[PDB]
Protein backbone atom coordinates (compact mmCIF):
# COMPACT_ATOMS: atom_id res chain seq x y z
CA UNK A 1 0.00 0.00 0.00
CA UNK A 2 2.81 2.66 1.19
CA UNK A 3 5.03 3.81 -0.82
CA UNK A 4 7.98 6.84 -1.62
CA UNK A 5 6.76 9.85 -3.42
CA UNK A 6 9.52 11.78 -3.18
CA UNK A 7 13.05 12.50 -1.24
CA UNK A 8 13.91 16.47 -1.30
CA UNK A 9 17.08 17.18 0.33
CA UNK A 10 16.90 19.81 3.17
CA UNK A 11 20.61 19.97 4.17
CA UNK A 12 23.52 18.37 3.40
CA UNK A 13 26.68 17.62 5.52
CA UNK A 14 30.21 15.74 4.44
CA UNK A 15 28.73 12.76 6.92
CA UNK A 16 24.77 13.41 7.19
CA UNK A 17 21.81 15.00 5.14
CA UNK A 18 18.01 15.38 6.27
CA UNK A 19 15.63 15.24 3.72
CA UNK A 20 12.08 16.40 2.84
CA UNK A 21 10.54 12.34 2.40
CA UNK A 22 6.94 12.20 0.82
CA UNK A 23 4.77 9.30 0.69
CA UNK A 24 1.64 7.81 0.09
CA UNK A 25 -0.52 6.55 3.30
CA UNK A 26 -2.83 3.77 3.28
CA UNK A 27 -5.97 5.71 3.27
CA UNK A 28 -4.52 7.16 -0.32
CA UNK A 29 -3.68 10.38 1.53
CA UNK A 30 -0.47 12.05 0.51
CA UNK A 31 2.09 12.72 3.60
CA UNK A 32 5.78 13.63 4.65
CA UNK A 33 8.33 12.71 6.87
CA UNK A 34 11.49 13.92 8.19
CA UNK A 35 14.47 11.68 7.08
CA UNK A 36 17.97 11.35 8.05
CA UNK A 37 20.46 9.52 5.80
CA UNK A 38 24.30 9.00 5.81
CA UNK A 39 25.83 10.77 2.35
CA UNK A 40 29.03 7.94 2.88
CA UNK A 41 26.54 4.66 0.95
CA UNK A 42 27.71 3.51 -2.24
CA UNK A 43 27.09 -0.19 -2.89
CA UNK A 44 26.96 -1.25 0.57
CA UNK A 45 24.58 -3.73 0.98
CA UNK A 46 24.33 -1.43 4.51
CA UNK A 47 25.93 1.11 5.85
CA UNK A 48 27.83 -0.28 8.67
CA UNK A 49 28.73 -3.94 10.43
CA UNK A 50 28.72 -4.31 13.95
CA UNK A 51 30.36 -7.30 15.66
CA UNK A 52 29.04 -9.85 18.56
CA UNK A 53 32.42 -11.32 19.47
CA UNK A 54 31.93 -14.25 21.22
CA UNK A 55 35.59 -15.06 22.93
CA UNK A 56 36.46 -18.87 23.96
CA UNK A 57 39.17 -19.81 25.60
CA UNK A 58 39.95 -23.21 27.61
CA UNK A 59 38.52 -23.28 31.00
CA UNK A 60 37.01 -20.02 30.71
CA UNK A 61 32.91 -18.86 30.76
CA UNK A 62 32.55 -17.34 27.34
CA UNK A 63 32.39 -13.43 27.01
CA UNK A 64 31.71 -11.06 24.80
CA UNK A 65 33.70 -8.43 23.94
CA UNK A 66 32.57 -4.92 23.71
CA UNK A 67 33.77 -1.55 23.65
CA UNK A 68 33.73 2.21 24.90
CA UNK A 69 34.66 5.44 23.18
CA UNK A 70 32.88 8.66 23.50
CA UNK A 71 30.58 9.39 21.03
CA UNK A 72 30.38 12.87 20.36
CA UNK A 73 27.08 12.65 19.30
CA UNK A 74 25.76 11.69 22.67
CA UNK A 75 28.40 13.89 24.57
CA UNK A 76 29.51 10.97 26.67
CA UNK A 77 31.28 7.80 26.18
CA UNK A 78 29.13 4.56 25.15
CA UNK A 79 29.51 1.00 25.69
CA UNK A 80 28.58 -0.84 21.96
CA UNK A 81 29.49 -4.00 20.03
CA UNK A 82 32.87 -3.15 18.25
CA UNK A 83 31.30 -1.62 14.82
CA UNK A 84 32.25 0.54 11.52
CA UNK A 85 31.17 1.23 8.26
CA UNK A 86 31.83 -0.72 5.55
CA UNK A 87 34.02 0.28 2.79
CA UNK A 88 33.19 0.29 -0.76
CA UNK A 89 33.89 -2.94 -2.02
CA UNK A 90 34.13 -4.61 1.03
CA UNK A 91 31.80 -7.48 2.29
CA UNK A 92 30.21 -6.96 5.46
CA UNK A 93 32.35 -10.09 6.68
CA UNK A 94 35.36 -8.47 5.48
CA UNK A 95 34.37 -5.31 7.77
CA UNK A 96 33.31 -6.98 10.70
CA UNK A 97 36.85 -8.72 11.28
CA UNK A 98 38.62 -5.73 10.14
CA UNK A 99 36.66 -3.76 12.65
CA UNK A 100 36.98 -6.07 15.50
CA UNK A 101 40.94 -5.92 14.74
CA UNK A 102 41.01 -2.37 14.55
CA UNK A 103 38.81 -1.82 18.04
CA UNK A 104 39.97 -4.62 20.35
CA UNK A 105 43.12 -6.55 18.64
CA UNK A 106 41.32 -9.72 18.73
CA UNK A 107 41.31 -11.98 15.21
CA UNK A 108 37.83 -13.34 14.97
CA UNK A 109 36.44 -16.39 13.21
CA UNK A 110 32.75 -15.53 11.13
CA UNK A 111 30.41 -17.73 12.71
CA UNK A 112 27.21 -15.82 10.89
CA UNK A 113 26.03 -12.71 9.16
CA UNK A 114 22.49 -11.01 9.32
CA UNK A 115 20.82 -9.41 6.67
CA UNK A 116 20.67 -5.97 6.73
CA UNK A 117 18.63 -4.70 9.88
CA UNK A 118 17.68 -1.04 10.56
CA UNK A 119 18.87 1.10 13.30
CA UNK A 120 16.41 3.39 13.67
CA UNK A 121 13.64 3.23 10.71
CA UNK A 122 11.19 5.85 12.45
CA UNK A 123 14.09 8.45 11.51
CA UNK A 124 17.40 7.37 9.40
CA UNK A 125 17.62 5.14 6.43
CA UNK A 126 20.91 3.28 8.34
CA UNK A 127 21.08 -0.02 8.07
CA UNK A 128 23.62 -3.17 9.60
CA UNK A 129 25.17 -6.26 9.23
CA UNK A 130 25.01 -8.00 12.60
CA UNK A 131 28.21 -10.40 12.53
CA UNK A 132 28.57 -13.07 14.71
CA UNK A 133 31.89 -14.07 14.88
CA UNK A 134 33.55 -16.44 17.54
CA UNK A 135 37.53 -15.75 19.06
CA UNK A 136 40.10 -18.28 20.08
CA UNK A 137 41.43 -17.43 22.83
CA UNK A 138 43.63 -20.07 23.35
CA UNK A 139 45.41 -18.55 19.58
CA UNK A 140 48.55 -17.10 20.17
CA UNK A 141 47.56 -14.54 17.90
CA UNK A 142 45.08 -13.24 20.66
CA UNK A 143 46.72 -13.63 23.94
CA UNK A 144 48.21 -9.57 24.35
CA UNK A 145 45.44 -8.08 21.82
CA UNK A 146 46.32 -4.84 20.95
CA UNK A 147 43.87 -2.20 18.95
CA UNK A 148 44.60 -0.86 16.03
CA UNK A 149 42.89 2.86 16.18
CA UNK A 150 42.75 4.67 13.15
CA UNK A 151 42.76 8.69 13.35
CA UNK A 152 41.00 9.76 16.05
CA UNK A 153 40.25 6.49 17.18
CA UNK A 154 40.02 5.81 21.18
CA UNK A 155 38.68 2.56 21.76
CA UNK A 156 38.52 0.80 25.34
CA UNK A 157 37.56 -3.03 25.57
CA UNK A 158 35.33 -4.35 28.13
CA UNK A 159 34.62 -8.35 27.86
CA UNK A 160 32.02 -9.68 29.94
CA UNK A 161 30.51 -12.82 30.78
CA UNK A 162 28.19 -14.05 28.42
CA UNK A 163 26.49 -15.68 31.45
CA UNK A 164 26.05 -12.83 33.58
CA UNK A 165 26.03 -9.97 30.82
CA UNK A 166 23.06 -7.71 31.47
CA UNK A 167 24.09 -7.36 35.60
CA UNK A 168 27.55 -6.83 34.45
CA UNK A 169 26.42 -3.84 32.55
CA UNK A 170 24.18 -2.91 35.23
CA UNK A 171 27.29 -2.85 37.65
CA UNK A 172 29.49 -0.36 34.84
CA UNK A 173 26.24 1.66 34.77
CA UNK A 174 26.02 2.02 38.46
CA UNK A 175 29.65 3.07 38.27
CA UNK A 176 30.33 5.55 35.97
CA UNK A 177 28.11 7.95 33.41
CA UNK A 178 27.89 6.14 30.29
CA UNK A 179 25.31 4.75 28.09
CA UNK A 180 24.37 0.94 27.34
CA UNK A 181 23.87 0.88 22.75
CA UNK A 182 20.16 -0.52 22.68
CA UNK A 183 21.78 -3.61 20.82
CA UNK A 184 23.80 -4.41 23.66
CA UNK A 185 21.02 -4.23 26.09
CA UNK A 186 18.91 -6.17 23.94
CA UNK A 187 21.13 -9.00 23.71
CA UNK A 188 21.71 -9.42 27.46
CA UNK A 189 18.40 -9.36 28.07
CA UNK A 190 17.54 -12.13 25.40
CA UNK A 191 20.15 -13.79 27.47
CA UNK A 192 18.25 -13.44 30.89
CA UNK A 193 15.11 -14.53 29.58
CA UNK A 194 16.72 -17.52 28.05
CA UNK B 1 39.45 12.99 29.01
CA UNK B 2 36.71 13.70 26.21
CA UNK B 3 34.08 16.45 25.98
CA UNK B 4 31.96 18.52 24.13
CA UNK B 5 33.18 22.24 23.58
CA UNK B 6 30.60 23.66 21.70
CA UNK B 7 27.19 22.55 19.13
CA UNK B 8 27.17 24.83 16.40
CA UNK B 9 23.44 24.57 14.40
CA UNK B 10 23.27 23.48 10.85
CA UNK B 11 19.57 22.99 10.55
CA UNK B 12 16.60 22.34 12.28
CA UNK B 13 13.29 20.71 11.38
CA UNK B 14 10.01 20.86 12.99
CA UNK B 15 11.43 16.77 14.48
CA UNK B 16 15.17 16.51 13.64
CA UNK B 17 18.22 18.71 13.18
CA UNK B 18 21.32 18.52 12.70
CA UNK B 19 24.70 19.75 14.46
CA UNK B 20 28.14 20.30 13.91
CA UNK B 21 29.70 19.23 17.35
CA UNK B 22 32.78 20.58 18.85
CA UNK B 23 34.93 18.16 21.13
CA UNK B 24 37.95 17.77 22.85
CA UNK B 25 39.99 14.43 21.94
CA UNK B 26 42.00 12.77 24.47
CA UNK B 27 45.22 13.79 23.38
CA UNK B 28 44.30 17.69 23.30
CA UNK B 29 43.30 17.97 19.59
CA UNK B 30 39.70 19.67 18.95
CA UNK B 31 37.79 17.91 16.25
CA UNK B 32 34.44 17.60 14.76
CA UNK B 33 31.53 15.40 14.16
CA UNK B 34 28.29 15.46 12.30
CA UNK B 35 25.55 15.06 14.58
CA UNK B 36 21.86 14.26 14.29
CA UNK B 37 19.35 14.86 17.47
CA UNK B 38 15.55 14.83 17.63
CA UNK B 39 13.07 18.41 18.58
CA UNK B 40 11.07 16.86 20.15
CA UNK B 41 12.32 15.64 23.98
CA UNK B 42 11.96 17.31 26.64
CA UNK B 43 12.41 13.42 29.89
CA UNK B 44 14.23 9.90 30.75
CA UNK B 45 14.62 9.32 27.03
CA UNK B 46 13.64 10.22 23.57
CA UNK B 47 11.43 7.24 23.27
CA UNK B 48 10.49 3.54 24.69
CA UNK B 49 10.46 0.22 22.99
CA UNK B 50 8.65 -2.57 24.14
CA UNK B 51 9.46 -6.20 24.48
CA UNK B 52 5.93 -7.87 24.45
CA UNK B 53 6.18 -11.48 26.09
CA UNK B 54 2.71 -13.13 24.73
CA UNK B 55 1.74 -16.36 27.89
CA UNK B 56 -0.73 -18.43 26.63
CA UNK B 57 -1.13 -21.62 28.41
CA UNK B 58 -0.81 -25.17 26.37
CA UNK B 59 0.83 -22.33 23.65
CA UNK B 60 4.28 -21.49 22.60
CA UNK B 61 5.34 -18.27 24.09
CA UNK B 62 5.58 -15.84 21.71
CA UNK B 63 7.17 -11.92 21.42
CA UNK B 64 4.51 -9.15 19.64
CA UNK B 65 6.22 -7.14 17.16
CA UNK B 66 4.98 -4.90 14.74
CA UNK B 67 4.88 -4.01 11.02
CA UNK B 68 4.96 -0.68 9.89
CA UNK B 69 5.80 1.73 6.75
CA UNK B 70 9.07 3.36 7.61
CA UNK B 71 9.97 6.69 5.40
CA UNK B 72 13.08 7.05 6.46
CA UNK B 73 13.31 3.30 4.75
CA UNK B 74 11.49 3.61 1.72
CA UNK B 75 9.69 0.32 3.24
CA UNK B 76 8.16 -1.93 5.71
CA UNK B 77 10.02 -2.72 8.85
CA UNK B 78 9.48 -5.38 11.55
CA UNK B 79 9.91 -4.06 14.82
CA UNK B 80 9.57 -3.94 18.95
CA UNK B 81 6.46 -1.82 19.61
CA UNK B 82 7.90 1.60 20.59
CA UNK B 83 7.15 5.24 20.52
CA UNK B 84 8.48 8.73 21.84
CA UNK B 85 7.39 9.30 25.47
CA UNK B 86 4.81 12.27 26.32
CA UNK B 87 5.73 15.04 28.54
CA UNK B 88 5.46 14.05 32.14
CA UNK B 89 4.25 10.68 31.07
CA UNK B 90 6.83 7.64 33.12
CA UNK B 91 8.74 5.02 30.35
CA UNK B 92 6.35 2.15 32.12
CA UNK B 93 3.55 4.17 31.68
CA UNK B 94 4.40 5.29 28.04
CA UNK B 95 5.17 1.52 26.89
CA UNK B 96 1.70 0.35 28.37
CA UNK B 97 0.35 2.84 26.42
CA UNK B 98 2.11 2.17 23.01
CA UNK B 99 1.91 -1.30 23.58
CA UNK B 100 -2.07 -0.97 23.76
CA UNK B 101 -2.01 1.38 20.97
CA UNK B 102 -0.01 -0.75 18.54
CA UNK B 103 -1.22 -4.36 19.13
CA UNK B 104 -4.23 -3.95 21.48
CA UNK B 105 -2.08 -5.79 23.88
CA UNK B 106 -2.87 -5.05 27.77
CA UNK B 107 0.15 -5.76 29.32
CA UNK B 108 2.29 -5.60 32.96
CA UNK B 109 5.58 -4.23 33.24
CA UNK B 110 8.42 -7.41 33.90
CA UNK B 111 11.34 -4.42 34.04
CA UNK B 112 12.45 -1.12 32.31
CA UNK B 113 16.33 -0.45 31.25
CA UNK B 114 17.86 2.49 31.27
CA UNK B 115 18.08 4.95 28.85
CA UNK B 116 20.24 3.06 26.46
CA UNK B 117 21.22 4.67 22.80
CA UNK B 118 19.73 4.13 19.48
CA UNK B 119 22.59 5.34 17.44
CA UNK B 120 25.11 6.79 19.09
CA UNK B 121 27.71 7.31 15.92
CA UNK B 122 25.04 9.85 14.35
CA UNK B 123 22.80 10.50 16.62
CA UNK B 124 21.33 11.45 20.06
CA UNK B 125 18.84 8.87 20.53
CA UNK B 126 17.90 7.35 23.69
CA UNK B 127 14.93 4.92 24.15
CA UNK B 128 14.30 2.96 27.34
CA UNK B 129 13.35 -1.39 26.78
CA UNK B 130 10.55 -2.24 28.80
CA UNK B 131 9.76 -6.00 29.25
CA UNK B 132 6.23 -6.26 29.38
CA UNK B 133 4.12 -10.16 29.98
CA UNK B 134 0.63 -10.45 28.15
CA UNK B 135 -1.84 -12.52 29.95
CA UNK B 136 -3.00 -14.07 26.26
CA UNK B 137 -5.36 -16.18 28.66
CA UNK B 138 -7.40 -13.17 29.94
CA UNK B 139 -10.54 -11.71 28.77
CA UNK B 140 -8.91 -8.26 27.90
CA UNK B 141 -6.76 -9.87 25.93
CA UNK B 142 -8.96 -12.14 23.96
CA UNK B 143 -9.69 -10.34 21.06
CA UNK B 144 -7.10 -7.33 21.17
CA UNK B 145 -8.47 -3.59 20.06
CA UNK B 146 -5.45 -1.51 18.52
CA UNK B 147 -6.10 1.84 18.76
CA UNK B 148 -3.62 3.81 16.22
CA UNK B 149 -3.07 7.22 16.73
CA UNK B 150 -3.48 9.57 13.79
CA UNK B 151 -1.46 8.42 10.00
CA UNK B 152 -0.29 5.20 11.86
CA UNK B 153 -0.92 2.19 10.08
CA UNK B 154 0.14 -1.08 12.35
CA UNK B 155 -0.01 -4.75 10.96
CA UNK B 156 0.72 -6.90 14.29
CA UNK B 157 3.02 -10.07 14.01
CA UNK B 158 3.65 -12.70 16.74
CA UNK B 159 6.58 -15.21 16.93
CA UNK B 160 7.67 -18.03 19.02
CA UNK B 161 9.86 -16.75 21.64
CA UNK B 162 11.59 -20.43 21.05
CA UNK B 163 12.36 -20.40 17.00
CA UNK B 164 12.40 -16.45 16.70
CA UNK B 165 15.58 -16.14 15.00
CA UNK B 166 14.43 -18.12 12.40
CA UNK B 167 11.46 -16.79 12.36
CA UNK B 168 12.31 -13.61 11.70
CA UNK B 169 15.25 -14.61 8.56
CA UNK B 170 12.40 -16.46 6.94
CA UNK B 171 9.92 -13.48 6.48
CA UNK B 172 12.65 -11.45 5.50
CA UNK B 173 13.38 -13.86 3.19
CA UNK B 174 9.59 -14.17 1.46
CA UNK B 175 8.28 -10.79 2.10
CA UNK B 176 10.92 -7.87 1.18
CA UNK B 177 10.95 -6.42 4.59
CA UNK B 178 13.84 -4.99 7.26
CA UNK B 179 14.03 -6.00 10.47
CA UNK B 180 15.06 -3.87 13.31
CA UNK B 181 18.51 -4.16 14.91
CA UNK B 182 17.12 -4.03 18.05
CA UNK B 183 14.96 -7.25 17.31
CA UNK B 184 17.84 -8.99 15.54
CA UNK B 185 19.80 -8.36 18.67
CA UNK B 186 17.79 -9.96 21.13
CA UNK B 187 16.66 -13.49 18.77
CA UNK B 188 20.52 -14.00 17.87
CA UNK B 189 21.08 -13.87 21.64
CA UNK B 190 17.73 -15.90 22.52
CA UNK B 191 19.93 -18.64 20.35
CA UNK B 192 23.25 -18.18 21.56
CA UNK B 193 22.37 -18.39 25.26
CA UNK B 194 23.99 -21.33 27.26
C1 LIG C 1 4.23 14.92 9.58
O1 LIG C 1 4.82 14.22 10.70
C2 LIG C 1 6.20 13.94 10.74
O2 LIG C 1 6.98 14.27 9.85
N1 LIG C 1 6.52 13.28 11.94
C3 LIG C 1 7.82 12.84 12.30
S1 LIG C 1 9.31 13.20 11.43
C4 LIG C 1 10.18 12.25 12.57
C5 LIG C 1 11.63 12.05 12.40
N2 LIG C 1 9.48 11.71 13.53
C6 LIG C 1 8.11 12.03 13.41
C7 LIG C 1 7.18 11.52 14.47
C8 LIG C 1 7.62 11.47 15.82
C9 LIG C 1 6.74 11.00 16.82
C10 LIG C 1 5.44 10.58 16.51
C11 LIG C 1 5.00 10.62 15.18
C12 LIG C 1 5.85 11.07 14.17
CL1 LIG D 1 10.70 -12.79 30.06
MG1 LIG E 1 33.70 1.83 15.42
MG1 LIG F 1 36.45 1.64 13.56
MG1 LIG G 1 5.48 3.39 17.15
MG1 LIG H 1 1.95 4.31 18.89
Amino acid sequence: KQYIISEELISEGKWVKLEKTTYMDPTGKTRTWESVKRTTRKEQTADGVAVIPVLQRTLHYECIVLVKQFRPPMGGYCIEFPAGLIDDGETPEAAALRELEEETGYKGDIAECSPAVCMDPGLSNCTIHIVTVTINGDDAENARPKPKPGDGEFVEVISLPKNDLLQRLDALVAEEHLTVDARVYSYALALKHA
